[PDB]
């Protein structure tokens, strides 16, 4: 009923050179399907074409085939693509079934050639509208259905289903741009038929339970203000001010944000990295009981054994921890994986024992997985899931949920995250991830195959050498490709779908004589309309998601080796990078691409930046004061602003966040000493290097550029 | 360029009986406007019709009139409706201008009757597409423009502009339902052309500054997780754990939520109310220096004079404080109005000195106004503004902003709140509020005019007797209509647009012999598809917003006196309230509406509920422990669960929230004693009364209904 | 849903010599009602004609009238003929209600002259299909609904929903005569 695809197509596939009366039959119900309830139609010669189309277009919503075109193979493939898809086999009184389908569960019905044709046309339409109703998840379906009502409300939201946008001109332009339905599904608790999110009521409860069942979770919660909010919910549930928490040193901005409002003391788990500035794994040693007890003794406050653990898995650049090996070693009852970058983890075999929800909670221990559903699944931004496992307290976590969830949640986002769960439900999800995985691996192999053919220099991939078999490849001490120190046997895996491209300039995780900085590649990808996830000094991160077709990757390939063409060409910066040229044409007057690149590479070789960034994040500065209490001193006022140089031997009042590499260097309350001088040297270097060449800049969040230009940091008391 | 209204109409208005060659001229450019760039057209007889249409339809985007139809009046009225609206006056070489337009600034150009007609059609199209570009606010326009690009991205969000929803069927149904553009404008910071929200960069800054200028604010911040989040931002900026805060006792759920994670002690400002359970104003006395200093001495913890003040203005039911009179009396430097229910306040004269932003911050004192833009303007849910005033610290509030704002904000919501500012910009906003105000007053006057004619009983309005003049009427001690105690001269105003309907049953703010409970009216409004904002035991709240047409109010009128018709009819509960009847037809077998209603009224008269609710919220229970520390005890575990009866003499661990009236009764950490026995009596009464009649229920958030049904509350230690 | 009169007619009655933009409004939703879900339309000059027609034809299933043509008498008579019959009054931002209707229980909704016309056309269609569902008695409605299912039965009666009449010629003539 009025809820269906945009391009509703029904695929007629009967073998060409049918009988005359069977052709008239299938065409009568084709016209009938068109002229009643506005369908679209394809005609094909065999079912093999349909399975091709289904892997690209999913707005086909029925298959009616003459029995001649019946194919055992296609039905096996259609089975593994869409079990609910309506199928119709038209046959006369002559032929019985193929036995393969006894077991196979498709939505097959059988028509007989006869007088009644428009009857079948109505029969087909019904089983289609059933298919359309029976594919939305509960709350989404409920929400969508409500939209079609006409309610005449005197309540919130104030736009009251769109009527408020119509009164003004700019309102009308906004309304038309975004579409009727987004406003008609913008409801509040004042429309009681859906219940509440914070209450987990009629519709919402059904949605929350659905998601939990889908992700193999004991209990799941939907969050409409990003994983940043989900992380804080977990914390304020697990942690009361006073006890100690175990923190991944390479954690999200939001982890610190949580620490900053509860009087809690962290010990950080020292992770590895390479000269590229790629986040590595926390070695197993750090998780051991003895390492924890010792680090507690050495911390300043350090109440006792941590009640709370937060480890980011996977890393931004796609390294995966074995979650089984971690839980075996971590005797912390509230341990929380920040799995923002792997909501798909639980749906593919290659991630066996690499997602939180895969482990059985140890007796009276609680597991938390926070996932950013929008980050790598199909959902609206700000939409996130909170999966928990084991014995838990609804009475108190509901309050922790209420602490951060708004009282007027935006229902389309609620629907969107539930719908993303329904996308992953069943072997539907497996194929969805399998595609993006196979595509990524193809891009990896296709790029090194180009490196072989390539003359002179060429790009490279941050991956093992042998990637023949399709797995999340395991890092090994032996191989120097990852550039990490002391990695354990069978602990770290590489996520195939996260492709890090490497530009010449890093030999043995240190500086290089000749190179080509990544910044001059990123800009060239930007000139040719390509958006990169992250750009290192010599690396480049592309994330192949379920929204990445092979065509996109061919575009990426073609522009990439074109950059080499135009760089070996040594074309003018004007003709090659017009945006960079336009920033200062006086400076780039007759400059060519090689001059610009080599001058940037020279200044990094002169600054000795790679191993500076190495030793900067490989030391951990003396923690003087609780991040919470450091922020509190900002409020209370006891803090003074002194230049970056004078940060030495003082206690930082705010977080410092340099780009590159886009990683917290120091948290609020920590202090730099002789031991941790490395980080301040790296910072002061970023200043000089960030100025020199126009168009290539540096940023450090936390300090303040004054009138005089000098950058002061606020230090405590 | 490809950004325009849906029904782009251009109004031709030339006086009937034109000249033959002038007729053909205007028609040649009408056809040209239709067949090129797909315009729609109206023809009218005089400009007076146009001003009528413009006040109902704002997708007319040009007016081309023959000079005969020129009207001095209409052009003054069109001026006060849309100055940017393109106007075209076609005239021959015969007539000079009317002088009125010297002052008036319309978008008038002048055409001359001649050969070149299609030229003018192109000239008209340009000045229209200029109008379409020049009405969106900066970030919204920038966001909308980006949608039209084709970027081939390998970044977040994972749906990558919608391409991820296409791979699956349920994805496609979700994608089609909501529309292409909502996904193409779902961006991240990874597309650097817009900058960041938390950074307040190129596009965002322009939007943030625009809003601040629009609402007459020193500095404004946009919030994408509701005012609930905005409130917490304000708090964690203004408050460090240890000092005391001044709280409106009738505050939002979110105010407490803020208190629960900062170690802060509140003193509550006792507000008034009536038997109906309508939230009243805090009397001026409570704000005085002596009342504050005294209540501090009397509190348990009470560090010192509060650094932070939070008062909710307006009330849920539309009572307004004089913000000037408050700031004069409250020597608290960080004072924060929770103006969720009045984002429109600053745009209409009747709210003079009733909004925060209207007062000059006292030297070194900071003012905060948090507004729920979605609550009573045209914006998406979760969208809220944070307006501040005076000397402030960006370096620290940026951290407070970052503490609660997600790292991946949903850009359409960002755009939506900025667009809502642009809707209010200029006298555009004045007329928008003036309409909803005049409509409200009309509904009020027409309803009491119906009460006069009405036979026997009828509804009433919670308003003064004399409402002849169009003002925010001021409450007076003398008049018994508001039922409040000790109201000050010129302190409390009634917001016209918030209509509270009253059903018989409350005589002199106490019980009544005969009545008709509001619940049996709400259900009847629900049966007839009408959504109420809030329902009291004998009241009903309709909020007339800018999304409320007169047709809605006539629908509301017609169903209302129909309820009286069917109640005086004494129709069967089956035929009158089928949903209620269906819940238990065994019980309502042959019951009529009067029996059901009178039995409910009798049980409230027997329970003595109205004055029970009165004395419940008019006492304030002994605060035993900080709300923060009470919640912390849940985490730490020191808490036991005992039934509601046994809450007496114990310290509550969680907030209790009864419906009715939908107001916090006790906060975490407070304790009931003999003095505050009233509230627990009211609670235990709500149990008995909530059971008895089927379909009419009661709810109390905070306790827990067990297996046996009995409701335990968790009490501390 | 697919259960309705044969001649589904919707009576537009707006006073001749309407305003130009109000004429286009009611006609835009008249065409919209025709071309989507196949309605039939009458145009009349006053409501007095409608009460005449209702006492002869009961396949009119909605009345959408401009507020000019509002009539106190006809609404009292329509009340005593069909309380459930959908009524729609289109009016601009100018006029409040006549008090007679306070007591009278019709199926009146109110439209406002504005941009959104096809929206109202969808709003009208919904309140009509509600009227069509809400007039059959329980068992009749249940029986009628079942007919629209496709069940593939192996039970009694032996004709199994008509399929048995199709196999023979005389069967087909009997089936066609009496109807699916």
């Amino acid at each position: 009923e009025n809820l269906y695809f945009q391009g509703k197509t029904v695929v007629f596939v009967y073998k060409d050179t049918l009988k005359s009366y069977k052709e008239k039959f299938l065409l009568k119900i084709e016209k009938d399907l068109k002229n009643h309830h506005e369908y679209y139609t394809l005609k094909l010669d065999d079912l093999s074409e349909v399975v091709e189309i289904l892997e690209e277009n999913s707005r086909i919503c029925c298959i009616v085939l003459d029995r001649a075109s019946f194919n055992i193979e296609a039905f096996h493939n259609i089975a593994h693509l869409n079990t609910k898809l309506p199928i119709f086999v038209a046959s006369d009184y002559s032929q019985s079934i193929k036995l393969n389908l006894r077991d196979f569960n498709l939505n097959i019905n059988f028509l007989q050639y006869d007088a009644l044709a428009g009857e079948d046309s109505d029969f087909i339409h019904k089983t289609i509208t059933n298919y359309f109703n029976d594919i939305l998840p509960p709350l989404t379906y409920e929400l969508f259905k409500y939209s079609k009502s006409f309610n005449s409300a005197f309540c919130t939201p104030g736009h009251q289903g769109g009527y408020g946008f119509q009164r003004s001109a700019v309102g009308a332009l906004f309304y038309d741009f975004y579409g009727e339905n987004i406003f008609k599904t913008d409801l509040s608790i004042s429309m009681k038929e859906l219940g509440s999110l914070l209450d987990h009521s009629e519709a919402h409860k059904d949605a929350e339970e659905y998601i939990s069942k889908v992700f193999k979770s004991d209990r799941s919660l939907i969050v409409t203000n990003g994983t940043s909010t989900a992380n804080k919910i977990v914390g304020m549930y697990s942690v009361a001010d006073g006890d100690t928490i175990l923190v991944d040193r390479n954690c999200h901005k939001s982890v610190t944000h949580l620490m900053m409002m509860v009087d809690v003391n962290p010990i950080y788990l020292k992770p590895t990295r390479n000269a590229y500035g790629i986040i590595g794994g926390i070695p197993k040693k750090e998780f051991k009981r003895e390492t924890i007890q010792e680090k507690i003794d050495n911390s300043n406050i350090a109440d006792k054994w941590p009640e709370y653990a937060v480890v980011t898995n996977s890393t931004y650049d796609g390294i995966l921890y074995n979650t089984d090996t971690i839980h075996r070693e971590l005797d912390v009852k509230k341990l929380h994986f920040d799995s923002a970058w792997i909501p798909y983890a639980i749906f593919h075999p290659i991630y066996k024992h690499k997602s939180a929800m895969q482990i059985e909670p140890r007796p009276e221990h609680i597991i938390f997985e926070t996932q950013s559903t929008h980050k790598l699944l199909a959902a609206f931004s700000q939409s996130s899931m909170l999966h928990i496992k084991g014995d838990y307290n609804e009475e108190v976590l509901n309050e922790a949920f209420m602490l951060h969830t708004s009282t007027s949640p935006f229902y389309p986002i609620v629907a969107s995250v539930e719908t993303a769960a329904a996308m992953m439900e069943g072997e539907q999800g497996y194929n969805l991830i399998d595609k993006t995985i196979n595509l990524a691996i193809d891009f990896r192999r296709e790029l090194i195959k180009l490196r072989s053919e390539a003359n002179g220099w060429f790009f490279d991939v941050w991956q093992p050498d042998n990637i023949s078999n399709k797995e999340a490849w395991l890092l090994r001490n032996a191989d120097k490709w990852h550039g990490f120190k002391n990695v354990d046997g069978d602990f770290l895996s590489l996520d195939p779908i996260k492709i890090t491209i490497l530009t010449p300039g890093i030999k043995d995780n240190d500086v290089q004589d000749w190179g080509v900085p990544a910044d001059v590649v990123a800009k060239f990808l930007d000139e040719h309309d390509i958006v990169v996830e992250k750009s290192g000094p010599y690396s480049l991160l592309f994330i192949f998601s379920l929204g990445t077709t092979k065509a996109k990757s061919v575009r990426l390939i073609s522009v990439l080796n074109k950059f080499k063409q135009m760089y070996d060409e040594n074309t003018l910066v004007e003709k090659m990078l017009p945006t960079l040229y336009a920033e200062d044409p006086k400076f780039y007057e007759d400059m060519r691409i090689q001059e610009v690149s080599e001058r940037l590479h020279q200044y990094m070789k002169e600054a000795n930046l790679p191993n500076l960034m190495y030793h900067a994040f490989n030391v951990l500065p003396e923690q003087q004061l609780n991040p919470h209490r450091a922020f509190q001193k900002l409020l209370k006022g006891k803090v003074k602003k002194v230049p970056l140089a004078e940060l030495y031997e003082h206690t930082s009042a705010v977080m410092i966040l340099p780009y590159p590499p886009g990683i917290p260097v120091i948290f609020p309350g920590e202090k730099i000493t002789e031991e941790s001088k490395v980080i301040l040297d790296f910072l002061l270097m970023l200043e000089k290097i960030g100025s020199m060449l126009p168009g290539f800049d540096t940023d450090i969040h936390g300090p303040e550029r004054a009138k005089d230009g000098k950058l002061y940091i606020k230090v405590i008391d």
